[PDB]
DNA sequence: CAATCGTGGGAGACTGGTCTCCCTGCAGAT
DNA sequence: ATCTGCAGGGTCTGGTTCCAGACC
DNA sequence: CACGATTG
């Protein structure tokens, strides 16, 4: 039936899936706010759960979650920002009703054949433009990767299969 | 007369005053979970918003909540989880209809008087002990120094005073 | 606005300065 | 079960008993 | 990935 995906980065994104096979996907709301004396993009968390709270999915739908894995080059404020992109999108998904799966990157990119690409997002729109069409005109930019993930999240934790 | 004090990390706590004067304290939900085959602790989501949703502060009632300030010299680590322990506490809190009020430990150290000393958690289970004499048993270890500050967050935003 | 690049970084409270503040993760001791 | 000490750290998934190769 | 930056 109802399927969710969530992309929980700052450019990410959130994938609903009907039963009946049609999908909304939506870009994850954010602020800009004042840290250290420079602004800062930052996930807008009222925006968030209520964006859940008007979805017409069902509690008890599964959200599938990109697992953080921060890379150990990666600096702290990134290790920061991941963990907490992924617990403010998690409590909301369970204060919301959904029940959550993580899912690591490597499993979905390797269930839909996207592994070790020289252009990993440009063929993540194309992926998701052809597992969901209705949304090819909302995967034209390259900014649009973020909403190509969270749709393969989605289309991954329902079992849909590319041609 | 309802204020809540949250201190975010594993070993903190959420303390919540009523109008009356009563106090409660409840040390923060965990589980042990399994990353790169070691055990860590992490909060427990599920939990947190059990507890939340069976307070009687009604909606609307002001949490004050830790910054997080994580340190230059503390590792990647250290950044992701106060990261993700602040946003999964933010979202829960927001999701649960209470007023999110980060404060600065600074602020309520200084507004106690705790600044500089060379024992700051035996000072802090000190002062809430005086603050919350009923909670003085709940505060007689040294691990009991989340309830302490989750505690004195509160008083902070109720304004209580140090006789 | 939309894209590309290169490196990995504190933040906050009382006209910039000064100063003080949190942890995690793992081992070892009782 | 409680405390202390000290340095600041990846994590995951197919494939086993430890690796290889991949990823944000 | 984030964070500052600079590119049309
Ligand atoms: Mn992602
Ligand atoms: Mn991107
Ligand atoms: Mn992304
Ligand atoms: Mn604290
Ligand atoms: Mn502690
Ligand atoms: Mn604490």
């Amino acid at each position: 039936g109802w399927v969710i995906g969530v992309d929980p980065d700052i450019g990410g994104a959130i994938a609903v899936l009907s039963p009946d096979g049609s999908s909304q996907v939506f870009d994850n709301p954010f602020v800009h706010i004042v840290v250290s004396e420079v602004i800062r993009k930052r996930l807008d968390t009222k925006s968030i759960i209520q964006l859940l709270r008007g979805l017409d999915a069902p509690p008890g739908t599964t959200a599938y979650i990109e697992k953080s894995s921060p890379f150990p080059t990666d600096g702290k404020q990134g290790w920061w920002s991941t963990g907490f992109s992924y617990g403010l999108w998690i409590a909301s998904l369970v204060a919301s009703g959904f029940s959550v799966v993580p899912i690591a990157s490597q499993t979905w990119k390797a269930y839909f054949g996207l592994m070790r690409s020289e252009t990993p997002a440009d063929d993540s729109r194309q992926a998701a433009s052809i597992l969901f069409p209705d949304k090819d005109q909302s995967l034209k930019l390259k900014k649009h990767h973020g909403r190509a993930e969270a749709l393969l999240l989605a289309a991954y934790g329902k079992g849909l299969v590319l041609p």
